[PDB]
């Protein structure tokens, strides 16, 4: 739903790591299986992620993600639900600004000393702000494909001189403009403790089916005769379905004091049919047009490895690699380093943060991503 270079500081202090390393409350949306490791208590958690992006040769400005985790931890039960939160934008410009919030239901079970499982189903809110300019070569051979449709087109290529259509669906341009849906997804995930030292975890993350995001959006004609014509009206997006993914890995405790994680992953966009339509319709005339844009993906590799010292009693240091590249059935991968630190005020209290800086790809793409949280932590142990 991110970008994995984890959930929370903890992971994402140690490159991404997370299926069986405890990444505390914050296991809810990666491994659940790793809640059974936080101690027993109730477990309050406020933090956020604060994403600065740049794009060399679409807002730079800061993203802000607020996460809230309650978990409640008791005997061999641990009970979890939150909010996630996930800000970014992609590429009159063309853009697309996507808003996740996923909203866990989440409980796990030590089954012995060896077995924890644990699961999480989400109700997730999908939310896009988005700009696409077509200018009339694209109109035609996207017409001609049998791509674009509606009464819409005839009036449309009828205003004289036009040379673009632009579709704006945008909260901070005008008001209601944008798209949103409600949906649902979730994970499954176990850990093993084979190795007194050694623990394996695995977690399958379900496709979230996010169903039809509908809101209210502008169509302008622009025409260097006739202006610029807005037309009002409602867009409907169609098939969003955000893809499984799969994570194995394992998490090496040398003492208390130094443990390595090292995680695989592989994120299914190939079993992410297309169909993915675009229809506007106009609030006056009922007049729509109608536009698919099936874009395949390839399925992702990602590579995540860390390492964190423990440094006396309050300080917790933390480092890591995160690798992410098209997969195997000509691409430039993504490459990120990451470190962060942990402080306790107190048994109770605990400040986690984390800085991690990204790089993709003429095109350069640089990316900071600062995380930050506190833990609350009320034990109880009978």
């Amino acid at each position: 739903a991110f970008n994995l270079v984890g959930v929370g500081p903890v992971s994402q202090g140690m490159g991404g790591i997370g299926a069986a390393f405890n990444i505390g409350a914050q296991g809810m949306m990666l491994n659940p299986a790793t809640l059974t490791q936080m101690q027993e208590g109730m477990h309050l958690g406020l933090g956020m992620d604060i994403i600065t992006a740049e794009l060399e040769v679409r807002n730079n400005g800061p993203y802000v993600a607020p996460e809230l985790s309650l978990v409640w931890r008791g005997e061999r039960y641990a009970l979890g639900v939150g909010a996630f939160a996930s800000d970014g934008v992609g590429t009159l410009e063309n853009y697309s600004r996507l808003i996740v919030l996923r909203i866990p239901f989440s409980a796990a079970y030590q089954v012995n000393e060896k077995l924890s499982v644990g699961a999480s189903l989400d109700a997730v809110w999908t939310s896009v702000n988005l700009g696409l300019l077509l200018d009339t070569t694209q109109i035609g051979t996207l017409v001609g494909q049998g791509q674009v449709s509606g009464s819409l087109m005839p009036a449309l290529l009828s205003v004289p001189e036009l040379s673009a259509g632009y579709l704006s669906a945008d909260n901070h341009r005008a008001s209601g403009g944008g798209v949103d849906s409600w949906g649902i997804g979730g994970r499954l995930g176990l850990t093993y403790q084979l190795t007194p030292k050694t623990r394996v975890g695995i977690v399958y993350n379900f496709k979230t089916h996010v169903g039809d995001l509908s809101g209210n959006a502008d169509l302008t004609a622009v025409s260097a005769v006739a202006g610029n014509i807005p037309l009002s009206g409602e867009l409907k997006l169609h098939n969003f379905e955000m893809p499984a993914s799969l994570v194995a890995g394992i998490s090496h405790e040398f003492s208390d004091q130094f443990a390595v994680a090292f995680d695989y992953k592989r994120v299914y966009w190939s079993d992410v049919m297309d169909d993915i339509e675009v229809n506007f319709k106009q609030k006056a005339t009922g007049d729509t047009i109608n536009l698919k844009l099936p874009f395949n993906y390839r399925d992702t590799n990602v590579y995540s490895l860390g390492a964190q010292y423990r440094y006396g009693a309050n300080w917790v240091f933390r480092a890591g690699v995160h690798y992410a590249q098209l997969a195997n059935p000509p691409s430039t991968p993504t490459t990120s380093l990451s470190g962060g630190f942990s402080y306790a005020f107190s048994p109770e209290d605990v400040v986690d943060f984390s800085l991690a800086y990204g790089f993709k790809k003429e095109v350069s793409h640089s990316q900071i991503v600062t995380s930050i949280s506190y833990t609350k932590s009320f034990h109880h142990h009978h």
